[PDB]
């Protein structure tokens, strides 16, 4: 096995992400497949989109109807392209997802497994402090600004 | 104006339609942007994805900063493509859409409308009733069925 992959996959996931915090308020699990081209060894995960699911006791069950529905509904358009697994977000991988990845491993043999971390703190964006000093080069004269190195609390 | 349609288009937003009717356990309307290319004046509508909203008094309003940010994110694998309208699902244009195509029309000067009817009856399906007749023809014999017409109470 050896695995290439889309930016397009990356992106349509951080959407989904995105679009169910905004459901609710709170931001929640997404959950969905990865589809693609299998040439030689070149797995190509080219593109994804979601699968519904329901969860009770901390435990998600895929609904086998939806997608063998839309599989069905979309086998003319995704003629030319396989299931090649499934994908959701948060942390390292939990026993959660092995719960769910046998029940994916029970639509194609051995599914592969995409995990994203959409969690992004505020303090991390770059904050670069500035002081303003007057340079006059033999000749020139201006205003600059002059970095400074900062500490944090 | 003249306009094409890819089939995916009309299978995303069922399928659109089919995950939110899931989420609720009753049918709602949904919303999304219709992107693809426009070469001459043969407009190609090659694909579609989701739209935030928020609904009030019957009233529904864009998020814009959620279409502006996905185009952000998106633009790089959006390149060769352009945004060419909305689509929502339900009957015949209303005042609503009138609505929401004001806004849409803040995103692009002349958008495109597309509207999907996902209203089905199970009682259109094709039902044929059948009777049992034994054929002897000169030499082969066999049991065919045959067609029966019938009214509907
Ligand atoms: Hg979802
Ligand atoms: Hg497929
Ligand atoms: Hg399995
Ligand atoms: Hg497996
Ligand atoms: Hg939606
Ligand atoms: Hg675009
Ligand atoms: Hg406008
Ligand atoms: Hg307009």
């Amino acid at each position: 096995v050896s695995v290439a992959l889309h930016p397009l996959v990356i992106l349509n996931i951080s959407d989904h992400w995105i679009r169910m915090r905004s459901q609710e308020g709170r931001p929640v699990q997404v959950i969905g497949a990865l589809i693609g081209k299998q040439e030689g060894r070149n797995i190509e995960v080219m593109n994804s989109f979601e699968l519904l699911s329901h969860t009770v006791e901390e435990k998600i069950i895929i609904d086998k109807e939806y997608y063998y529905t839309k599989e069905e509904q979309f086998k003319q358009v995704f003629k030319e392209l396989e299931f090649l697994g499934w994908y959701t977000t948060g942390g390292p991988p939990d026993p959660s997802d092995i719960h769910v990845h046998k029940q994916v491993c029970e639509i194609i043999e051995s599914p592969l497994f995409l995990k994203l971390n959409p969690m992004t703190k505020h303090t991390d964006l770059p904050v670069s402090v500035f002081e303003s000093v007057i340079d006059i080069i033999n000749g020139e004269a201006t205003m600059l600004f002059a970095e400074l190195t900062y500490t944090l609390a």
